[PDB]
């Protein structure tokens, strides 16, 4: 059971860094309904202002509004910005462990290549050829038919084609 | 930026090439060894009639 | 098998790219004698008319 000590500590501080993008994103999603709270009683007061006769007081809660929201949109990027660096941190880990998986396997492989290498291979094949070639033609000159024929005609055939003839007339 | 620093890109291209070389190499071994010559071996002289005609 | 015409494959990719960069050196090289020459013929016209 192999301890891996400096991958255990790199991971303590990776988790206590996302920790922290954690903790500041859930610090900015508190603030951002806050936020859209305070819009919402502002246009509820711009309403009233309108209804009351006040038109001044409805355009200054709405310029309120405006400010509420532009607030509120800024602090909804910062929260998206902190996500993007969150998935950066998560998408590092993996890449890493991707990479150290392609490496083992690549000395592995490499193993195997050095070992069995594409000369060796190169011989074997050679030497299957050779000695197919070999068998062969030693099998091919132990059936030479000239032994079991052995002696030929002299007339060359013209008595075993009579024979032929006469069994055919037969 | 202590994660990139550990895997650099220079370090992700030399394994990509290394797993590129390898499969090569592999894939050349291994159609070295199915080489259809040895099965078939001796070949038809008259190149293929005799087949032709038994086809 | 199929190996060869990829070696082949990327032998030619590498020079196309090798020839494509000396294309565009030589083009720069075009142009910095063009203006090597401009200068030359300016140089030569401002002494005709007076500065040094």
């Amino acid at each position: 059971m192999v301890k891996n000590w400096l991958f255990g500590k790199k991971r303590k501080e990776d988790a206590d860094a996302l920790a922290t993008l954690k903790g500041q994103q859930n610090r900015l999603q508190a603030e951002a309904r806050n936020l859209e709270r305070q819009s919402d009683e502002q246009k509820i007061l711009a309403s009233k202002m309108l209804k009351a006769g006040n038109k001044a007081g409805a355009r200054q809660a709405l310029k309120r509004r405006a400010v509420f929201m532009k607030r509120l949109n800024t602090v909804h990027n910062t929260a998206m910005n902190l996500q993007a660096q969150i998935d950066s941190i998560q998408t590092a880990t993996s890449t890493a462990e991707t990479v150290k998986a392609m490496e083992l396997g690549t000395k592995v492989v490499g193993e195997k290549i050095k070992t069995v290498s594409p000369e060796r291979t190169e011989r074997v094949m050679d030497s299957v050829m050779e000695q197919r070639d070999q068998i062969e033609m030693m099998t091919e000159a132990l059936s030479d038919p000239s032994l079991s024929e052995g002696i030929l005609d002299f007339e060359d055939d013209a008595a075993i084609d009579e024979q032929l003839a006469q069994l055919e007339a037969e």
